[PDB]
C-alpha cells in the first residue's frame, strides 16, 4: 500500500525556506512531499472554539489562537494568501499522498495542562476519525501529553521534546523516540546509547552543515531541518552513504584534558627523529586542553628541559587501532613560519620491523613557511623520506588558519586515497610487491604540533608566532 521514504530528513515546518512558503502552510508541507522527505512536522493548537490548527507561535498574526474563536482566526491572510490550516485540513492535504510521513508536535498549552490534554485527546479522535494513524508520528514538549498520546494509542510513535528524562526512563513509559535539540546529543554516547535502549534519535533545529555531517557520522535517525534541499546534498556526501559506518570518534565535548580513553601522550623533547626543537609535555592544559568543542594542540615559546619551546603529541596507540578504513580529521591549522602541524597514523605492533619498514602514513603536514601548500605523504620500507623515495602529494588550501578543512584518508586493501575537503589530490597503490613496498595490516593515529625540524624549520622559527594553536574539532575513523 505505502511507499514511505527511508531518508532522514525531517522538515521542519515543511520545506517554506527554499521557496518562501509560509511556515506550518498546505505548500510547505506539499514541497516536502514534493522533495520526498520522510515526514514533515508541524505545530498544532486548540482554538477557543476547541478547533485544532495548526502554527507555531502561540499567536497567529497577533491573535492569540487559544483565547479567540477560530473564525477571528480567518480574518488573516498568510504570504501566499493561504488561511491558517485546520489539523483536518492539513491531515487531509497529508492523506492524499504515501510517500512523506507526517509528523505532529502537540504545543504546550498556555492555559492550563488539563486543556492542552484536551488537546491530545481532540488530536488522537481527529486521527482515527480521518483514519491517518498509519501518517502520523507524535512529537511534543510536555511529557504528560506523551504519556497520554501512549494510553489513546499503545502503538503510536511518540516522541519527547525536552532534554530533562532519560533514555532509560523514556523506554520505561514505552516512548518510541526521542527528539532532543541537537546541543544535548554533545554528551559522549547519548545518541548511541537511545539507539541501544531501541529509541529513535532525532535532532532539530539543525541547519548547518557541520552538524548535519555530525550526526549522519553517529548515523542519528531523524534530522529535522529548516534546509531540506541542503540535507539531502549531504546524506549522499556523507561517507555513510558509501558503505562507510563509524568506529570510533573523538568529537572533542570533553571540557578538559584529553581522554585517558582516547589518547596517550608522547613525551620528550630529544629531536624525535627530525631534530624537532619543542619539548612534548605529558597531560599539561598549557600545550593540550579541550574548550569550546575542539581540541587545543598549543605551541608555547617556553623553555622545558633543554629545549625552547613546549608542545603535545597526542597518540591513540594501544587506544584504539585498527586496519583499514576511512580517517577523518577536521582541523584548523596554526599561523606562522617555523611550525609542524601534523595529523598521521603509525602501526602499533610493528610487525614488519622498526621504521620505516612497517609504514608510516601522514594524513596532514604542514610547513609554516609554505602557507598555500597541504601535503599527504605515505612511507614505506622501500619508500620513505630518509633515502628520498617517499611519495608524496601537495595541494594548495585557501584559508588553513581562518577556517576548518577536512583531511581524510581512505585506506582500502589494495590503495590509499588521500582527501582535502572531499577532493581526492593522492592515490598510493599497492603494488603487491610484499611489505617493503605495501607494509599496511594495522595502525594508529597520532596528533602533533611540532616547532622547527629538519623539515619545518628549514627558514627558521618566527618567534613571534607563539603561542600557536592548533584546532581539532573532531577525530573520526570509518569502516566498510
Ligand atoms: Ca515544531
Ligand atoms: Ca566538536
Amino acid at each position: 500500500k505505502f511507499n514511505w521514504n527511508k531518508n532522514q530528513v525531517i522538515a521542519h515546518r515543511g520545506a517554506w525556506k527554499k521557496n518562501n512558503f509560509p511556515q506550518n502552510s498546505i505548500a510547505s508541507l506539499n514541497e516536502a512531499v514534493k522533495l520526498g522527505c520522510y515526514g514533515s512536522e508541524f505545530d498544532v493548537w486548540m482554538t477557543a472554539d476547541h478547533i485544532l490548527v495548526v502554527n507555531h507561535d502561540p499567536e497567529f498574526q497577533g491573535l492569540t489562537i487559544e483565547k479567540v474563536n477560530y473564525a477571528d482566526l480567518l480574518t488573516k491572510t498568510m504570504s501566499n494568501g493561504e488561511k491558517i490550516p485546520t489539523l483536518e485540513a492539513y491531515l487531509l492535504a497529508g492523506k492524499k499522498q504515501k510517500s512523506t510521513k507526517l509528523i505532529l508536535e502537540i504545543k504546550p498549552s498556555l492555559i492550563s495542562k488539563e486543556r492542552g490534554i484536551e488537546v491530545t485527546n481532540k488530536c488522537v479522535e481527529m486521527v482515527q476519525k480521518l483514519k491517518v494513524t498509519d501518517w502520523v508520528e507524535y512529537i511534543s514538549f510536555d511529557y504528560d501529553y506523551c504519556k497520554r498520546i501512549l494510553t489513546l494509542l499503545p502503538n503510536a510513535k511518540v516522541a519527547y521534546l525536552k532534554g530533562e528524562v532519560s533514555a532509560e526512563q523514556m523506554k520505561a513509559d514505552k516512548l518510541t523516540g526521542v527528539d532532543y535539540h541537537y546541543s544535548v546529543y554533545q554528551k559522549d554516547n547519548w545518541i548511541e546509547n537511545a539507539q541501544k535502549l531501541g529509541l529513535t534519535v532525532n535532532a532539530w533545529t539543525v541547519n548547518a552543515v557541520p552538524e548535519m555531517q555530525w550526526l549522519l557520522a553517529h548515523n542519528v535517525d531523524y534530522i529535522t531541518t529548516n534546509e531540506p534541499e541542503l540535507l539531502f546534498d549531504e546524506i549522499k556526501k556523507a561517507p555513510v552513504a558509501q558503505g562507510w559506518k563509524l568506529k570510533w570518534a573523538d568529537e572533542f565535548d570533553n571540557s578538559g584534558l584529553p581522554l585517558n580513553k582516547n589518547w596517550g601522550y608522547d613525551v620528550g623533547g630529544r629531536g624525535w627523529g627530525n631534530n624537532e626543537l619543542q619539548y612534548y609535555t605529558d597531560a599539561d592544559s598549557a600545550n593540550a586542553i579541550v574548550k569550546k568543542g575542539n581540541l587545543n594542540i598549543i605551541a608555547l615559546k617556553a623553555e622545558k628541559e633543554n629545549r625552547h619551546y613546549t608542545s603535545a603529541r597526542l597518540v591513540t596507540k594501544n587506544k584504539f587501532d585498527f586496519k583499514y578504513g576511512r580517517v577523518e580529521v577536521r582541523a584548523m591549522l596554526p599561523k606562522g613560519r617555523g611550525l609542524w602541524p601534523a595529523i598521521w597514523a603509525l602501526p602499533t605492533d610493528s610487525k614488519y620491523g622498526s621504521w620505516p619498514k612497517s609504514g608510516e602514513i601522514d594524513i596532514m603536514e604542514h610547513v609554516g613557511f609554505d602557507p598555500d601548500s597541504v601535503h599527504g605523504t605515505v612511507h614505506t620500507e622501500k619508500f620513505n623520506h630518509v633515502i628520498h623515495t617517499q611519495v608524496g602529494k601537495a595541494l594548495k588550501v585557501n584559508n588553513p588558519y581562518t577556517e576548518y578543512h577536512i583531511y581524510a584518508i581512505e585506506w582500502f586493501t589494495d590503495h590509499i586515497d588521500f582527501f582535502i575537503d572531499d577532493q581526492k589530490y593522492l592515490t598510493f597503490k599497492n603494488t603487491q610487491k610484499g611489505s617493503g613496498d605495501w607494509p599496511f595490516d594495522q595502525n594508529f593515529h597520532i596528533l602533533n604540533l611540532a616547532v622547527g625540524g629538519n623539515w619545518g624549520g628549514k627558514k627558521g622559527v618566527d618567534d613571534a608566532i607563539f603561542p600557536a594553536t592548533m584546532k581539532v574539532d573532531y577525530v573520526r575513523v570509518f569502516q566498510k
